[PDB]
């Protein structure tokens, strides 16, 4: 069971995660798209200072972050834009934020960020940022016309709260 | 014709370039190696915040980078230390750096460099570092157990002085 990604920007979904009781510090999901530009997911603890979000530019998975520790924005990894089922993994592991494509490792952000246990709630958004693209380091399209499948996020030990999924839009 | 990239944790070779003088922002070379950690190349303007390293960690390209507008340590791309012979090439584009193994891109850093030619001095290293390995955002040790062939290193136009080959070990 698949759901569409994307008129407006706005994310199809936004989950609210305690950081006090996060064990489990990865997200995977499947991702199809013929679109080489678009959010995927974003998340924060503050959308002004402590910010993630991953996307596609020019078919290729894209990272900007921007916390205490580091500010980057970073591309990696194949096309994804051929319009068959890729499977996308996000890790936090140590100080390092991972992102695996297709069960290979593309990309490793060391010293990326302290642990998350030590603003205790964490917001992940799908299909869409949670503020205006303008504050991106580097503006991109918001709107990724894809689907989503297989999709999990962290810990459901950790969420507070998940959007209504009345929204949602099977493909 | 190659070249041994490494007890000493010195480069095998130096050379200095006028950055009023630099049209070519690319370098490409081909490395062969059973070693899974060690410097590349290294680079800099100010060894103490203006310099760039290419290294393994892992298996896998690593770079750590210090300047004005960006610090960051990212490991990207396929393991290199299988004995095969790897086309590497470092591509500087806008305020981009591109890193391109086997003619591939792995890894796009953006947003990481203002222009060139706007202290207009710049070195590279092949095979060791500038500095203590202790200077590194996150350390490695140095020592490559590797070869390099097929180099060349941005504006032969550009550049200023070379180290004496007399050093250099054949493969
Ligand atoms: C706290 C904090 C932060 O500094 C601010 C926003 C956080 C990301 C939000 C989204 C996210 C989702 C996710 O899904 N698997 C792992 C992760 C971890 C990540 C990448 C989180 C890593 C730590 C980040 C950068
Ligand atoms: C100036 C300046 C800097 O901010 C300080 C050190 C510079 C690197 C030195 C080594 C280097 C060699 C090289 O080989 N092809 C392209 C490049 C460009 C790079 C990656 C350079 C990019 C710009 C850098 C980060
Ligand atoms: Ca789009
Ligand atoms: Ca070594």
């Amino acid at each position: 069971p698949a759901v569409h990604l994307s008129p407006g920007q706005e994310p199809i979904a936004v989950m609210t995660f305690d950081l006090t009781k996060i064990t489990k510090t990865s997200s995977s999901f499947e991702v199809r798209t013929w679109d080489p530009e678009g959010v995927i997911f974003y998340g924060d603890t503050n959308p002004k200072d402590d910010w993630f979000m991953l996307g596609l530019r020019d078919g290729r998975p894209e990272i900007q972050l921007h916390n205490h520790w580091a500010q980057l924005t970073v591309g990696a990894g194949p096309r994804l834009d051929d319009g068959r089922w890729h499977q996308v993994e996000v890790k936090m592991e140590g100080d390092s934020v991972l992102l695996e494509v297709d069960g290979e490792e593309v990309l490793r952000l060391r010293q990326v960020s302290g642990p998350l246990t030590s603003h205790p709630i964490m917001r992940i958004a799908l299909g869409g940022l949670l503020f205006p693209a303008s504050n991106l380091r580097l503006p991109l399209v918001p709107a990724l016309d894809g689907c989503l499948r297989r999709d999990s996020w962290l810990d459901k030990q950790a969420k507070i709260s998940a959007s209504a999924p009345t929204s949602l839009r099977s493909c």
